């Protein structure tokens, strides 16, 4: 049965962490997955999680089934981060969240959902994007297509072609685009560009699809959401695919959610009824440890200062590795300009390298990045900044 | 666009719990959800799941991304569960295991997988069959058609009506089994035929899927593994779906596998990578916390022993509400002989309820159970036994 099957290559970026795990040469650098490093380069848990964790320990009394939405606490503090402890979507009751296994969990689902309960056939994600997104739409059944976004040669959002691209779109369509901290590109539309789209979506029809990774990467948790906001203000359905695998470091623990608003209250019931239906002939329902982590936090306000604090030590750092790196790349003279790399924002950086420059990088040195020429700043550290710099400046 | 969506109709077993919790019926009895029960009525931790926990808070350094199929040691323990320390699968190695999101996520990521990398075109579910299994094969693309299994009359499996139904089976169909406590009938093939069965669907050309959810809760681990053993003796391709939510009390958690054997290490390892990629456009990677906990009871000695002996009680415990239960229905008066419930294994107890007595005892009564007549042992109780007895035998 299985004598015919064919092998299939490597995730481009989950793959890197094996071909990484498994080379013998001292000092390699894993530039790979976006994972946040300290200035030691380790992924340590959180602080207010591991206090979350031990309470967990302390008072749970119980592993019972979630329900198929999971914990409603969760789905609340979820919806007032997103939209605003005040707003109107919130208040007649137009959103329905689902807790799901992360964003990938959550981008699924909306998946399922589109696909059997409603007319979408295409999808359009951005160029470039997550090498997943694809990977994701098509095995729901739905065809993607895609909308031109960066421009290369200057290091900007392309707006006008953008546009135009776009335009090719259809009434009932959708369109995903990306909250904040543009993945791979770093790359974000002002809010006047996003109210723009947002206007534009309104009349051409579009179903606006969000996918949420770093709320609070980019300038800060509430101004992080802005163009999402700028949409929910003009939009009368619309769904959302966030994640805290990267805001709260919990990213084995798979944790996300997907945000259903529609027109009405009546309507957003009937709706969330199937994704339900969606969510229970996929995993059934989901896994408690991240969401209670989470919620935790969320709910009590000492928690919540000392992981407000966190998230911005995280910030700070990777902005001051940014600098730090065009500065050695400069000092160790690299042919290039690459002075665009600090108007970018996130983890990651659209270095600009070509594929044989980030394959030699690997061989001849053992630096670990994307295929595309993608790289992580957050792996960055003073320590292994003069060496990487090094690297990057004799294959250019 | 979504202003004509339907709303789904509510899960039969996951419905309940809704309506459950907002009745209002002070006395009120649950026997729908299979879900253990203490003397008290508590689903409670067991210890050396909490004791993991411990050393999981003291001992974890990160939450860095699992990989896509898991923790090493967790599949290497599960195999070593399914198939027995010594097994010729392990040493040949023609096993590959992932971890999932629950037994369900196993179920799904096998669907998937089949529908998108071989020729299945259908799955043959057991009459009755628990009802979410439909659900999972129908959203991968796959259609179900119903074996012939359990004799309503006499409370015993047909042999005969389930070797004839089966002889629709074409070469490279799939057939899911229950390797043990069959749900929803507790009644499951002898060694002998699960030899028989074994041999048939080797000469006739099919894939076994074996659900198995209830290792322990019936004879024993080893006990209950023997049918599934048998196959995997004269199979030279198989697919297991496991789960450690009923007998590690790790409900939502998410704690499952999906074991793929074949004929070599070399045709395993590439069928594999295409699960893998299935896994990968679903939810990514699997749930870190239940995972380790498995793993860490399974690896330690102690940790081990202890839990052995707490599935030991639990599986006893039901053992011991069964007999109580067709007792006290008998000396209060039942009209019909219900002694065959005491033959059936694990959690349930197919009643041999009309739909509408299971309707009325829940209406005039108090009482949850399952539209099919599905009762859970495990929820009773002594000091809830006596209520229940006297509600069913008003409906008789
Ligand atoms: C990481 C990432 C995701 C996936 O989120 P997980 O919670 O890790 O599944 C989705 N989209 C973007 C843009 C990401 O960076
Ligand atoms: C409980 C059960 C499932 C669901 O298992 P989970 O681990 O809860 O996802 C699947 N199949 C059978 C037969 C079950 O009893």
């Amino acid at each position: 049965m299985f004598e015919n099957i064919t092998a299939a290559p490597a995730d481009p970026i989950l793959g890197l962490a094996d071909l990484f795990r498994a080379d013998e040469r001292p000092g390699k650098i894993n530039l790979g997955i976006g994972v946040y490093k300290d200035e030691t380069g380790k992924t340590p848990v959180l602080t207010s999680v591991k206090k979350a964790e031990q309470y967990l320990l302390e008072n749970e009394t119980t592993k019972n089934y979630l329900g198929i939405d999971g914990i409603p606490e969760f789905g609340r503090c979820t919806q007032e981060l997103l939209f605003g402890k005040g707003s109107a979507l919130i208040n007649d009751k137009r959103a329905r969240t689902a807790q799901t296994p992360g964003g990938t969990g959550a981008l699924r689902v909306a998946a399922d959902f589109l696909a059997k309960n409603t007319s979408v056939k295409r999808v359009w994600v951005s160029n470039p994007s997550h090498p997943n997104h694809k990977s994701v739409f098509n095995s729901a059944g739905l065809e993607v297509r895609e909308y031109a976004y960066y421009d290369a040669e200057n290091h900007t959002l392309d707006f006008d072609a953008l546009i135009n691209s776009l335009n090719e779109a259809q009434a009932g369509d959708v369109v995903l685009f990306h909250g904040c901290c543009h993945n791979p590109t770093g790359i974000d539309p002002t809010l006047e560009q996003w109210q723009t789209l947002a206007q534009l979506s309104v009349e051409k029809g579009w179903l606006p699809l969000f996918d949420f990774a770093y709320q609070g990467f980019a300038r800060g948790l509430e101004e992080d959401a802005e163009g999402l906001r700028a949409f929910a203000a003009m939009h009368k359905e619309l769904i959302v695919a966030s994640s805290y695998s990267k805001n709260f470091g919990l990213y084995n623990e798979r944790v996300g959610a997907c945000t259903l608003v529609a027109a009405d209250s009546e309507t957003v019931d009937r709706a969330f009824s199937q994704m339900k239906a969606a969510i229970r002939a996929n995993y059934s329902n989901p896994p408690a440890h991240g969401a209670s982590v989470v919620a935790t936090i969320l709910s009590n306000d000492a928690l919540r200062a000392i992981w407000e604090q966190e998230l911005t030590d995280m910030r700070q750092r990777i902005q001051r590795m940014r600098q730090l790196f065009v500065n050695t790349l400069q000092e160790k003279g690299a042919n290039r300009d690459f002075s665009f790399i600090i108007k970018q924002n996130g983890m990651f950086s659209f270095s600009g390298l070509t594929k044989e420059q980030v394959l030699r990088l690997r061989e001849e040195f053992g630096v670990y990045a994307v295929a595309s020429g993608r790289v992580n700043v957050a792996g960055m550290t003073p320590d292994n900044m003069a060496p990487l710099c090094e690297a990057i400046v004799a294959v250019l």
